[PDB]
């Protein structure tokens, strides 16, 4: 029906219907011309000839350890490299944002309505003959069948990069401030109207929730002491709404910024660590500024914790994941002479990509115990039983699962993996290869090239028939990993642009914010710039246990 | 009290208390160093030596007509000049925004809460000894006395630049989509959450209001035909809430996007013109795209009218006000190789500066009638009586008042001018000379330099005593105008940066939006790029009457 149903325009040109059965491609500033924007300009021919592939770049970034060690110790050179990482990535993102689940064309409603997730690729039009457009059968393969044959875990496959449970729960804690799907509206809708790293999962999404969590003395958050240890306050004491099963004793209904963080003790672990960190910074700021009131202490601490988070995410968390020998760097000043939009809108595809449930082990090993999912979920007495110190030590030792490579989703959350398939289709996602072309990646020509093996590929070929109809979400979890890596190419090359845009797009990174007085002076500024996952745990967890994002 | 109360930091450095009675200035990236950021760096000394004053630049832009005529006809050169206008202006604006009425320091609440107007200068802290900080008496002069002695109109002073009533009501109509003070909360709060040119005054601020105004056929807005002429629908037919006195007959309660536009027939005139323009573009787009639905026609029309508005504002409206011989140009492509933030936050000071009530005449002259304020206000039967054609012809002929120069506020709206004084103090505005320094202007050293005359200056000196205590709002309306100009230096140099940021910061000006397919192809794109105030009236007002922003 829709003459744009076949995605005819290439190289990021836009398709517009010019009639019932005709189309036009807008090749403006794509570097290409022609009916579908496939004829390259002369300069585009040069750039294409000289541009290395992501797999070639990945090889260089993870080898030549001696060379990278020299680069890392020459600040001019390390700064120059990190700068090209930041800019060349963010060019892949439309900012200001464009499409969403309901708009395949730009509109003021799509731009201005913050309740939507944005979309990197427009949805497939409702009256297209097939789910992916024109290709494939009239209906996609049964999602339960896709789930069982290539996604569910047989044997636990550990991450060859050594990610531990401190990493897995940090990723879950960190991402759930901007992945907050509004199920009352639909999967393409979010309740995180800040659309980035605003730390609403600590401070609350609304002002009313924030004030219920605050102590209103010295800028601090409310807390309680249990067995000599600082823990978050209760729902009874604060009246903030939290999601808990009906049988949870009210002394165990912990109240934090994010309403679902009582779901898992691993989320509650980091919520306690970051609550402690907020009040620790309040003590630091109060000593520096005896003349300050409660309000300014709270607000300045929040700005500092936002900075710490971005620092830890880039220099520890992304550093770990990447496996690069090059040392990534959080330095907003690198973009001050660059074109860059200090804004962000969370993409649905970013949300989809971040479903890293293969990380989860089959049991959670704390001290000498091994807890099943049923024993673990919604049970914060485990946290009080063992304490934060034992949690950190145990989760630093416990290995997490490999995400790519196939067949590593634990069956305990199989309903979540099926809904990811079902809701991706409900949201009319374009095909895997459409998203690969959208991010300058060469389309896969067979299922065997996608997986790098034969068994899962053949099962996928029987299900999907055509590689161009393969879906984005299952492909990320079955993709051939990089050599001994946690992810395949598609995960890294689609996800890294969304990730750094979210981190660097924050207002505190802009030149009028990135100065010591924003953070209460050089003392507050230095907390941001010296932050690490190790110092986060050391300053706030009794005994200063060693921690890391990888097993040692 | 607050050791920053005296505004000690100069040249846009930030003041932070380091104790009960001591402060520190953050001179980061100001180009200055020293205790109060007054010692210029070497390069800063150069720039200061070579930079012409705004009054010198003004003189050049309004003289040498022969030279400007050559420049205007050399596209490369005209583009280069307009580009430097755009960039050098926007550097004066904090984007992402910083302060607001409740926050004199940067905070996440100030950044993220869209209900606030932002502030170009932080408010004077609550516990400062004087209203302006440390200078002046403990209380500012009686506002009624300031109003009567230097603001109220004796004799009507016409604008020497020839502004007519088409201009005055265009400015009122245009600005009232982003100046919508939320009086339920306070003067530092806004109901225009789009914070710019989103045309909510045509389409409604909320989706629910928009749908009540829409026809849901061919993308069009609801309308009625009275005497063969197209007018907005009624409150009875649409159920959109409008502000009307209780005695207005329901057949005269017109419903438009902005709830207060029934206040004056001049606002209702432009509301009708733009309603007609929306549906006219809907007819154009439907002919180009017979395959399109109602929703896509409406959204694309809205994007086109947003483009037309920015075009008309820059190339007709700002062009008229400026008096330049150089031809200003709306061309988003000029910023594509420039650093620029495609976002905006409406400033409280921009609202204050746009109080152009001296524009209003003592009577409104339509055909042979002269209506008093009492006869004019809330009386749309006047519009139906004469029709749009007679309105345009009459308002093109009627001259408007001079804004600067003093004593030209019509007595009918004296309560509005007093509230501007009162609410400027309630919001703890800094002094006139502080705002001049904030925008790179040399402080006034006497009231006589401010006004350029002797009588009003002497009255102001008896009231304020110290020039450094003179307030921003009254100073704009008494300032010495530029030679035969409508404004003084302060109005232009503070207001032009806010104005162009609002216009160019719009998403439709960003590179991913500024292409023909965003606007339905080259036909919709050309509507934007050929828009003018004359063509707006010609396409939509019977007889295509001549119109202009100046009397002929
Ligand atoms: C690997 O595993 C990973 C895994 C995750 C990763 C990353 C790396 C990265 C680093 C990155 O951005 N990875 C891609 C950029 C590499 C190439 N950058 S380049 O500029 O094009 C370039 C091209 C050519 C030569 C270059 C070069 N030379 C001189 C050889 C040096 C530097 C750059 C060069 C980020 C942010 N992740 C995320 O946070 C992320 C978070 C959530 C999701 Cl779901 C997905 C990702
Ligand atoms: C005048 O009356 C007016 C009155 C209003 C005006 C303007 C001019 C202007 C044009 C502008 O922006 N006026 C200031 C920029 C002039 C200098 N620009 S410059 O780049 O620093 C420069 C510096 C040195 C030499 C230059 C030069 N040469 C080669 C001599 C050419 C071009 C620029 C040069 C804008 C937008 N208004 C507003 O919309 C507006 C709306 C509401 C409010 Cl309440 C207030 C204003
Ligand atoms: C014991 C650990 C975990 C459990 C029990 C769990 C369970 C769930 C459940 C039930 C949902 C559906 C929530 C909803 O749709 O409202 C969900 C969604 C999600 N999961 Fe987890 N998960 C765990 C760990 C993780 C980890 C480690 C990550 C990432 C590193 C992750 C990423 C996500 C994301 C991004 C969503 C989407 C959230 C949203 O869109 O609002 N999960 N998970
Ligand atoms: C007959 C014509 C006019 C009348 C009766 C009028 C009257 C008023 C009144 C009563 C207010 C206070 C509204 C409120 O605070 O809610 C106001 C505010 C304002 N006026 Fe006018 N005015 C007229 C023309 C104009 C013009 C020509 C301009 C500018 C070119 C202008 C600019 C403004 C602005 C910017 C505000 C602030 C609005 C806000 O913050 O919500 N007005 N006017
Ligand atoms: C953002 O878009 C959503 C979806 O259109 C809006 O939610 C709809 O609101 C209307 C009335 O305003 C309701 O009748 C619908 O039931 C809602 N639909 C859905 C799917 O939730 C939402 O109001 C918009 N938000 C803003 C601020 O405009
Ligand atoms: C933006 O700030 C205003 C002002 O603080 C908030 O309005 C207050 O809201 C609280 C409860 O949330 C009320 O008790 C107060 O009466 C309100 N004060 C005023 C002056 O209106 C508003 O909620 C904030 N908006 C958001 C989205 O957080
Ligand atoms: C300057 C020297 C550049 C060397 C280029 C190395 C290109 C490596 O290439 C990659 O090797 C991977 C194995 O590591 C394979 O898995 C990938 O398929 C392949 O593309
Ligand atoms: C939920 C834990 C696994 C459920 C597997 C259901 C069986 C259907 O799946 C089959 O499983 C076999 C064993 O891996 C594979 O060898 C086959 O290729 C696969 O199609
Ligand atoms: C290259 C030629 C430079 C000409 C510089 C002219 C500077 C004019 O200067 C200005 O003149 C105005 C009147 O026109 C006065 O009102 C201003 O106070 C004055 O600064
Ligand atoms: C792309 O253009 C070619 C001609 O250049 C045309 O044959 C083809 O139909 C177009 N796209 C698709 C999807 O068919
Ligand atoms: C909760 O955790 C405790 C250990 O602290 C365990 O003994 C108990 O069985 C758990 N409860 C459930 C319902 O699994
Ligand atoms: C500015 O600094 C000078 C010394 O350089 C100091 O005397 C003065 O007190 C400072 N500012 C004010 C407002 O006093
Ligand atoms: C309204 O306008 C009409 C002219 O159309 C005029 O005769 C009438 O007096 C006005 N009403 C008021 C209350 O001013």
């Amino acid at each position: 029906a829709n003459p744009c149903c076949s995605n005819p325009c290439q190289n990021r040109g836009e398709c517009m219907s010019t009639g019932f059965d005709q189309y036009k491609c807008d090749c403006t500033r794509t570097g290409f011309y022609g009916e579908n924007c496939t004829t390259p300009e002369f300069l585009t021919r040069i750039k294409l000839l000289l541009k290395p592939t992501p797999n070639t770049v990945h090889y260089i970034l993870t080898h030549f350890k001696g060379v990278w060690n020299i680069v890392n110790n020459i600040p001019f050179l390390r700064s120059l490299i990190m700068k090209y990482v930041l800019t060349s990535r963010s060019y892949l993102i439309d900012s200001p944002p464009t499409y969403n689940v309901h708009y395949g064309y730009k509109s003021w409603e799509a731009f201005s309505n913050l309740s939507y997730y944005t979309r990197a690729l427009p949805p497939v039009a409702d009256d297209c003959p097939t789910p992916m457009g024109v290709k494939g059968n009239k209906e996609l393969p049964d999602s339960k069948e896709v789930l069982e044959k290539v996604l569910l875990r047989r044997e636990f496959i550990p991450d060859p990069q050594g990610s531990n449970m401190m990493f897995a729960f940090f990723a879950q804690h960190f991402t759930h401030q901007f992945f907050k799907t509004d199920h009352k509206r639909g999967p393409g809708f979010t309740r995180g109207l800040g659309h980035g790293v605003d730390l609403n999962h600590i401070y609350g999404e609304t002002l009313d929730r924030q004030h219920k969590l605050r102590l209103f003395k010295d800028g601090k958050l409310k807390y309680q002491v249990i067995g000599g240890e600082v823990y978050p306050p209760t729902v009874k004491d604060t009246q903030v709404e939290m999601i808990y099963p009906p049988h949870i004793p009210e002394n165990l209904q912990f109240a934090v910024g994010q309403e679902v963080f009582g779901l898992v003790p691993g989320l509650m672990m980091y919520a306690t660590i970051w609550l402690r960190e907020h009040n620790r910074v309040c003590d630091i700021l109060k000593q520096e500024h005896p003349e300050w009131g409660d309000e300014q202490l709270f607000q300045t601490s929040r700005l500092i914790l936002i900075g710490e988070t971005i620092k830890i995410v880039i220099e520890d968390y992304v550093q770990h994941l990447s496996g690069y020998h090059f040392k990534l760097k959080f330095d907003p000043e690198l973009l001050f002479n660059q074109q860059f939009q200090y804004q962000n809108r969370i993409a649905s595809e970013f949300n989809t990509l971040y479903h890293w449930h293969p990380l989860l082990p089959d049991t959670f090993n704390i001290e000498d115990q091994e807890y099943s999912f049923k024993q673990f979920l919604y049970n914060n007495s485990i946290l009080l039983e063992h304490g934060l110190t034992q949690f950190v030590e145990s989760f630093t030792r416990q290995i997490a699962g490999r995400v790519a490579g196939g067949r590593n989703v634990p069956i305990a959350v199989q309903a979540v993996a099926k809904a990811s398939i079902d809701q991706s289709r409900e949201m009319k996602y374009q095909s895997l290869n459409e998203y690969r072309k959208r991010f300058s990646l060469k389309p896969y020509t067979s299922f065997e090239e996608l997986t790098g093996e034969k068994e899962m590929a053949a099962e996928l070929k029987a299900l999907y028939s055509d590689i161009d109809v393969m879906e984005l979400y299952p492909a990320l979890l079955v993709e051939k990993p990089r050599p001994d890596a946690i992810f395949g190419e598609t995960m890294v090359e689609l996800g890294a642009p969304f990730s750094l845009k979210g981190l660097m797009g924050n207002p505190i990174c802009s030149p009028q914010y990135w100065k010591p007085s924003t953070f209460g002076g050089e003392v507050g500024f230095k907390i941001i710039n010296t932050a690490s996952i190790q110092s986060l745990i050391c300053n706030n967890v009794k005994g200063c246990p060693f921690t890391s994002f990888n097993v040692q």
